[PDB]
């Protein structure tokens, strides 16, 4: 059976032709409403976000990894590279590069987040020290993005990923000044505008990671705290039939305007 925002949710998903993915926990009372909830989607950019964490938790026991300085050269630059671009013989710090990826959404930053981890296991390695048993990064960038239907490469769910924002923004899996700097990152986030954000009143304070993708792969992921009442974790993934399909971030902030209805 559905609620009424369920079948909302389902309405949207009908008229836009595609196959959407949300989950809401309000933690005032620690109720999730999901919707495909448990059905894996590409992550697309979304994947920043475990792996900046993944980087500030190594720097809990290496208090300046943060700020050491890491040479861009300029057969790093991949497909998007709005900040790295720019230090293309110079370098940027790992607090840099988290900033880059995640409020540009920079692939040349996130690949060197990447490789500081070790690789893309080990961002799903991350993932699981915190409890997040569905995540899994395969590729880097720019292939992570390819978004083909069903193949669970670069995949997690809306549940598994909103249970893991919770966590690492609201919770305690990363530590204290750690948890601080992510939740400023994601506040300070440039590329959210018209997803998540655009369907929210607009006295909410949100941070939100955005990602993009083939296959018309149009997600964001937000923590949110309303005005008056505690805060909200809200994934809303979104996929299409065909490879060349065109973003529809509209989904996403229509996703957030019905899950914002009665809080
Ligand atoms: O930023 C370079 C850094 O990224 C990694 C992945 O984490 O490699 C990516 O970038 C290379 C150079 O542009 C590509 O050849 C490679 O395929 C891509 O994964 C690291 O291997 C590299 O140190």
């Amino acid at each position: 059976q559905t609620s009424a925002v369920q079948q909302k949710l389902a309405a949207l998903e009908k008229s836009s032709g595609g196959r959407l993915g949300v989950a809401l926990i309000d933690t005032a009372d620690n109720t999730q409403v999901l919707y495909r909830g448990d059905e894996r989607f590409p992550m697309c950019s979304t994947s920043k976000v475990m792996a900046a964490a993944a980087v500030l938790k190594q720097s809990e026991t290496q208090k300046q990894l943060l700020n050491q300085p890491v040479e861009i050269k300029p057969a790093d630059l991949v497909n998007y590279n709005p900040i790295a671009e720019k230090h293309v013989n110079g370098t940027m710090t790992l607090a840099e590069l988290s900033a880059a990826a995640l409020q540009y959404s920079d692939n040349t930053a996130m690949n060197k987040l990447i490789a500081q981890l070790g690789g893309p296991g080990g961002v799903t390695a991350f993932a699981r020290a915190i409890g997040d048993e569905t995540f899994r990064l395969d590729r880097t960038e720019p292939t992570l993005n390819t978004a083909i239907p069903g193949d669970p490469r670069d995949t997690t769910t809306p549940r598994a990923m909103a249970q893991t924002l919770r966590q690492l923004t609201l919770g305690h899996a990363l530590g204290e000044t750690q948890r601080a700097q992510l939740v400023t990152w994601l506040k300070g986030n440039t590329t959210g505008a018209a997803s998540i954000r655009a369907g929210l009143p607009t006295s909410w304070t949100a941070g939100d990671k955005t990602g993009s993708g083939d296959y018309g792969t149009t997600n964001d992921i937000a923590v949110i705290w309303p005005q008056g009442r505690a805060p909200l974790v809200l994934v809303t993934y979104f996929t299409q039939p065909q490879q060349n399909a065109e973003s529809r971030r509209d989904v996403l902030a229509s996703a957030a305007r019905i899950i914002a209805e009665g809080l």
